[PDB]
């Protein structure tokens, strides 16, 4: 047993009755000493070690070469200037373990921190010495934090996160869905199946499909609208009670079917060929709210009744018993989305954060023509509140993460999966997001659950969209370009920006005023302003922000994950034979009250929170509820129609305690 897990585990030695919180730092010392340094390759100098790592192919040769040695040199030195250590074991486990390049055989460590963080910079910043200083700052600091993906990649011999793939209704659509899968996956996948037909309308229903995406299975979602005749035989895949493993599964619920289970009355799913055949588009195009009487009537169509409230219930007992499927709440997506003349948001991605305009794609056999419409990609990253606040630098921080992500958005050469190439180009759309929030919170004592917790969310965020807007149309400026179709979008007519102009979002609480100070909080006039300059030069991006669940990378960045509130004050993980204990960053005796755990939480007061942050976020995020196992199927079902009522988009994992 290793000195440093002796050490992290008497951290849950009680003495003078407490836990021994300061364990841990003798831990990562032990650690750092006889594990990182001890493994840590030998060089002479930088240069040897830069021309070994690119002789030997474990770096590229041309982001480097941009770049003159000395310049590379002062890069480094920014980043070990810092004297940044790692206040815990499992931070500094999770880095060295998961993140920092080893040799092939595995055995010795070929980058510290620094190293990790200095590659990245000099990747984002093309060539500009000086920018690439402020990206070593801003993640040294741990400001920003780029996703896994761009984290770990970033200079190494393509790096975005999420796909989101349409999946039109034929065989060869099919095949080449399942293509396209199995390449982004070696990414996370998505497929809409929406479109397909249901079971029996192929003359030769969703499940085969699933089960054929299940076994090609990165890791891979399938997404349905609550509407399609297939709903039952899509949700029972996740029975335990039955005979797809891997796949995660979202469902699409209208406003029209929470409606028919509201009005305790029949309803119809729907066959969509028999659609697609009477009115020549699919279903999953139409608006439902409008078309659904006339599904109904129309003896063309062919229909299901089902029980609307029965449906619901079983979506949430579903949920209680597998954690799936994740909910969708269209209509709380579309009715704030900028791009719906593109078209309405249909589906989401693997974490259920990320929601964009698509458009189905047609891929045909060698004697047609392919159409290529456009799929989703988004590359991502994380603000961390906590340092971002004691730095006063949410402008700078936004700005700078946001063109990190712009730089990833342009580098990316997706090969044989079109619409996807179509898309990053057409949409050049991002993820940016945050993390730290419960956290934050609780080192400055508010509980997540109080209404100065949300008075303090809602002015953080509504700055990370002032700024995120601001640095897009600064971009659009620059570049002279817009996303394809910018000018029919919510913030060409201005709409967008209509509650920023008559609304101010500086904090109704003395105590989280006082958090802001030494930054500049937007106002209404500042807000007009900003609609103007946009009104003249438009914006580079489709889509900006999105919180992602953050769950590896939050170690890194000794974080409380995404937004969430914390499940565990103190994580018990096993390693190997032994355990390791993890305390939630920041916890200490005298503040164990405002690291108030999830399960103990009012869901209500939660999905305020969220709905407050909702409001400047323009994709989505991700959203895990936190339950117990005494909750009745109408305790669940309550909480849900109450994230439906206020506005919520998605609703992620449930969790049981």
């Amino acid at each position: 047993v290793p000195k440093w897990i002796q050490l992290n585990n008497e951290i849950m030695i009680q003495k003078d009755g407490k836990f021994q919180f300061d364990k841990d730092k003798e831990a990562v010392h032990s650690y750092f000493v006889d594990y990182i340094n001890q493994n840590t390759v030998f060089f002479h100098n930088l240069k040897e070690k830069l021309d070994y790592l690119v002789e030997n192919q474990y770096y590229e040769e041309e982001f480097l070469s941009l770049y003159s040695f000395e310049d590379i040199k002062e890069v480094f030195k920014t980043a070990y200037a810092k004297k940044f250590r790692f206040p815990s074991f499992m931070s500094a486990f999770k880095f060295y373990n998961d993140y920092a390049l080893k040799t092939n055989d595995k055995k010795k460590i070929l980058e510290r921190y620094e190293d990790r963080i200095s590659i990245v910079a000099l990747f984002f910043a093309n060539g500009d010495t000086e920018k690439a200083k402020e990206y070593v700052n801003l993640m040294i600091n741990q400001e920003y934090q780029p996703s896994t993906p761009t984290f770990l990649n970033a200079g190494r011999k393509e790096l975005v996160s999420c796909f989101l793939l349409e999946v039109n209704d034929s065989l060869n659509d099919i095949s080449r869905a399942i293509d396209i899968s199995m390449q982004l996956s070696k990414g996370g996948v998505s497929l809409n199946l929406s479109k397909l037909r249901a079971k029996g309308e192929a003359i030769k229903g969703v499940v085969g499909v699933m089960k054929l995406l299940d076994n090609a299975f990165g890791s891979g979602a399938a997404y349905l609208n609550i509407f399609h005749r297939d709903i039952n035989d899509f949700l029972d895949t996740k029975k335990i009670s039955a005979d797809v493993k891997t796949l995660s599964i979202g469902v699409v619920i209208p406003d029209k079917f929470v409606e028919l289970a509201r009005e305790d009355k029949a309803a119809y799913v729907f066959y969509p060929h028999t659609i697609y055949k009477e009115y020549g588009q699919h279903m999953d195009e139409m608006d439902m709210n409008e078309m659904y009487d006339k599904f109904v009537d129309n003896p063309r169509v062919k229909k299901e009744k089902i029980n609307p409230r029965k449906l619901l219930e079983k979506l949430a007992m579903l949920r209680s018993e597998s954690g799936y499927p994740y909910i969708m709440f269209q209509d709380n997506v579309n009715k704030v989305h900028a791009n719906n003349h593109i078209s309405k948001v249909k589906f989401s991605n693997l974490c259920s954060e990320v929601l964009q305009a698509s458009q189905v794609s047609s891929y045909t056999d060698y004697d047609e023509e392919d159409e290529i419409g456009l799929d989703i990609s988004c590359n991502l990253g994380s603000l961390n509140i906590l340092n971002v606040m004691e730095h006063k630098s949410i402008e700078k921080t936004v700005k700078l993460a946001t063109d990190s992500l712009t730089h990833v958005s342009e580098t990316t050469d997706i090969r044989n999966a079109p619409a996807v190439r179509r898309a990053n180009k057409a949409m050049k759309s991002i993820g940016l997001g945050a993390m730290n929030l419960h956290g934050y919170l609780a080192q400055n004592g508010i509980a997540y659950e109080s209404p100065e917790a949300r008075d303090f969310a809602n002015t953080f965020f509504m700055m990370v969209n002032f700024y995120s807007i601001q640095r897009s149309a600064e971009i659009a400026k620059e570049k002279g370009e817009t996303f394809d179709q910018y000018e029919g979008s919510t913030y060409a007519t201005g709409e967008y920006f209509d509650k920023y102009v008559s609304t101010d979002f500086s904090p109704k609480y003395e105590k989280i005023a006082n958090l802001f100070e030494g930054m500049h909080i937007p106002t209404t006039e500042d807000w007009k302003k900003l609609k103007a300059f946009v009104a003249e030069h438009g914006m580079y991006h489709s889509y900006r922000l999105c919180i992602a669940p953050t769950g590896s990378i939050s170690y890194v960045q000794s974080s409380t994950a995404s937004v969430m509130p914390i499940m565990e004050r103190i994580e018990e993980r096993t390693y190997g034979n032994s355990k390791t204990y993890y305390p939630m960053p920041g916890l200490a005796s005298n503040n164990w009250f405002f690291y108030k755990e999830a399960y103990d939480m009012d869901m209500f007061k939660v999905v305020d929170m969220i709905a407050t942050i909702q409001q400047h976020i323009d994709q989505g995020i991700s959203f895990t509820l936190f339950l117990k196992d005494t909750m009745t199927t109408r305790d669940l079902n309550r909480i849900d129609l109450y994230a439906h009522h206020r506005g919520i988009k998605t609703i992620y994992y449930a969790r049981t305690k």
